[PDB]
């Protein structure tokens, strides 16, 4: 364990490794609760599973004029269109994914597949993400995620498209399929393995207990998961997130999201280089209250970490799967 | 429908670091503490006692992220598992002996002292390391735990990621156009005016066209200058002055001590300092988190982490607001 730098081939980034160093179940005023009034005056149904609605304060609208063409190579702007939705995971405000049952989480997975299929018919990128915890600026504790679909391929998606396309041309295999194969051989960064899925701490991880979740089968997009794969996803997510809560015995904050092959038009397109995966980016470092700050050097030079990915994976493997 | 950047959503390109951003336009510290290890006279974690310094003070970080000696990792057996060596030194630089001052509260001569110390440490460590990263982390909101006025300096044997991104873009730009990227960018922003914050004889501050943080700024010299030590005395005095004006505007924006991370980017140093770096232009970035008040910040989370940076306030609105703020501190 000596200081060194490690490369992220998926997003083309180096990281410095300095190894040498109470929510009520229901609130009629919470606009995500069953029966509650949203900002546009609509009343939520008495839903008993997941619930999808249009964000009343959306970052993207479906209609917008395009900016003019760019008159200078340093001042480039392009059009942007999209739709932003909110997805409640469960009717109870006082539950989170790790406290939910496997069938309930399977309902979440089914709703993720449905909204990807639905919005993917019109938009080339559908970004599902969850922002969990006030530490991630989440102001509403009801269990949910957001879905932003966009007419442009976002920056990170462009980076992963570029690296995966390059990797499959150079080596004949999808980047993340070879990565899964290798981490199964190497063992030391695995967190969980199941029949259809694996969870690991990536070699190039930047956040302390960051994980990568990906299926064992080559799968380009979330809707292609079979029922067995979806149930197994629900199970393995429940185990991962329960480990996360047990790490510091608290409701573990994070941002997470799904990356799969671009949607929109598929005619004349080849996405075999893509592999479906999810990233988890948790801020906590040493306790329920001591976090990692991505500031200063990390903003001006390069991401930095003290805990090695292998130490983090070793700690995550040791944690119980029974919630505290 | 006619497009208007202040009215309609769009995406903008950062050509310096090759990044797109979504613009959703449609939306008490005691002066002295004997136990504060950055104060004059105080004891540090390694047992050393600070001198009774009356200006800046430079010392080795007692908890450094980089050490000057380290073994190199083995060669990689696989293209997905690449590791390289890392060596460097981490220093801490106090700006001033008084803990209750910040840069905008200091006099121009005192800030000029900071500039001179930045140049000295860049020259000294740059003789041995190809990258010397000066940066300041100001405010608990940026995880700074010590309110004493200071910055850090991490010098490294490797060229850090962001530096590689800016080396690549500036090299390409000068190859294609025959001028340094940021020199043309400065000329253009002087012509376009709408994103300027401050102009002085030798320097300018603007909200970059592609900015991601709400009141983010870019500070750069009007002359083509590759590295900080090359600034003349007049350029250094004027840097001190314009920084005092910028940081005072920042403090006046929400009438609070404005948090931020900031740092300097210059041509790589080390063994190849004598190579051709004419495509480089010295500059500084300011990345402040505050969004709408002294307490309401931007969170770079969720979509920003999984897809793309996003902002509501346009760079032009931010710059207009900054230009209107007084240069006299509240
Ligand atoms: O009445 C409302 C309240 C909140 N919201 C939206 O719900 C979202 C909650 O998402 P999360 O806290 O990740 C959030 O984007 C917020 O703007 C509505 O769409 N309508
Ligand atoms: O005794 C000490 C206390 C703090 N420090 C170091 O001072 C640094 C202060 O830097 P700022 O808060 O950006 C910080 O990195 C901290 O580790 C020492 O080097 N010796
Ligand atoms: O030196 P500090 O204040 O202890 O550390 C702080 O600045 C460093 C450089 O940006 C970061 O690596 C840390 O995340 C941050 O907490
Ligand atoms: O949707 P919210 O909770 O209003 O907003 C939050 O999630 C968004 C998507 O990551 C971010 O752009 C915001 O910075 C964050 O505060
Ligand atoms: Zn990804
Ligand atoms: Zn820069």
């Amino acid at each position: 364990d000596h200081q060194h730098i490690r490369y992220n081939p998926l997003q083309d980034e180096w990281v410095l490794v300095s190894a040498h160093r109470t929510v009520p179940r229901h609130d009629p005023l919470n606009p995500l609760c069953p029966g509650a009034i949203r900002a546009n005056g609509e009343v939520n149904p008495q839903y008993d599973s997941t619930f999808l609605f249009d964000n009343d304060f959306p970052a993207l609208q479906p209609d917008a004029p395009s900016p003019g063409p760019s008159d200078h190579p340093l001042f480039q702007a392009k059009s942007a269109r999209g739709v932003c939705k909110v997805m409640c995971f469960h009717p109870w405000s006082d539950v989170t994914l790790p406290l939910m049952s496997v069938p309930e989480i399977r309902a979440v997975v089914d709703a993720w597949a449905s909204v990807t299929e639905e919005l993917g018919a019109q938009y080339p990128w559908v970004q599902i993400f969850e922002n969990k915890g006030a530490m991630m600026g989440c102001s509403n504790p009801h269990p949910h995620c957001q879905v932003w679909a966009s007419s442009f391929l976002p920056d990170i998606a462009q980076r992963e498209e570029r690296s995966q396309q390059a990797y499959k041309s150079q080596h004949g295999e999808p980047l993340l399929m070879e990565y899964s194969r290798q981490e199964l051989l190497r063992k030391e960064r695995l967190v969980l393995t199941s029949e259809h899925w694996l969870v690991l701490v990536p070699f190039w991880a930047t956040w302390p207990y960051q994980t990568l979740l990906l299926p064992r089968r080559h799968v380009r997009r979330l809707p292609e998961l079979t029922p067995a794969e979806r149930d197994d996803l629900a199970s393995i997510m429940k185990k991962l997130l329960t480990k996360y809560d047990n790490l510091f015995e608290t409701s573990f904050p994070y941002s997470m999201g799904w990356h799969g092959a671009p949607t929109g038009s598929e005619a004349g397109a080849n996405w075999n280089h893509w592999q479906l995966h999810a990233h988890y980016y948790p801020p906590l470092l040493r306790s329920a209250t001591v976090r990692k700050f991505m500031v200063g050097y990390e903003m001006l030079a390069q991401a930095q970490r003290d805990l090695t990915p292998e130490q983090a994976a070793e700690r995550l493997r040791a944690l119980p799967e029974v919630h505290y």
